[PDB]
């Protein structure tokens, strides 16, 4: 159906991406947390404590937008806000780190098998090959 | 990277964030971010749509796009409207200003996601990637 016809690289990305939102929102529904409340855990946890500033930066949503999530996430009790030595600083919770965890555990198994059921072993190699060749 | 085994999942993550970030570079002489150009474009191709429904179609919060659609109001490119039973659509500006987008990025932004690729690899992962989505 698709194979028919030319589409941008940008609109692929777009659309594969938003394809594995939906399984992310799937799969992590058993831990109540949805893919939007996931990435913004990650990105928190893989920089330690971070700039709500920065985390706009690095997440490229709109700077309220997050507020307000950082709200949310705060009340759930995975996040918190500190002063930073100069401002306000964000990061995990230990209930954070471990939803984080259980999160990324329950949910990698699961993402690879539905997102490469199409695929052969070396065409999954060969995609992945050449997605890192777009990144320099 | 080209030492690393890395989970699919994170490497469209990760090329998706660089094309936001191109798509933001390349759309600011037209003051608009790439979050505003592509609910300009989702409202487009539906020509229009319930917030409900645009929520669903985009898979951000219902918050953070009553929020989006209010600046968009007053940037005077979206509409609300009561339908026959809210429904938000382009105005002229809105519809013109998502043409000017689209034909000024596309040229540039493929080009800068292809520059390290040959002809035939951009056709592979185009393929691969069509295949990823049934």
């Amino acid at each position: 159906d698709l194979f028919n016809e030319i589409i941008p690289l940008g609109r692929l990305i777009h659309m594969v991406n938003q394809k594995k939102d939906r399984l992310l929102n799937e799969y992590l529904s058993p831990l109540d947390i949805t893919a939007a409340q996931f990435k913004v855990l990650s990105s928190i946890r893989s920089a330690a404590s971070i700039t709500p500033v920065e985390l706009k930066k690095v997440l490229s949503v709109d700077l309220g937008a997050l507020t307000r999530m950082l709200d949310r996430l705060v009340c759930k009790g995975w996040v918190e806000r500190l002063p930073n030595p100069n401002g306000v600083l964000v990061k995990l919770t230990t209930g954070g780190a471990a939803i984080s965890e259980q999160s990324h555990q329950l949910v990698g198994q699961d993402l690879h098998q539905e997102l490469t059921k199409n695929l052969t072993a070396d065409e999954v190699a060969t995609l992945e090959y050449l997605l890192k060749k777009v990144l320099p």
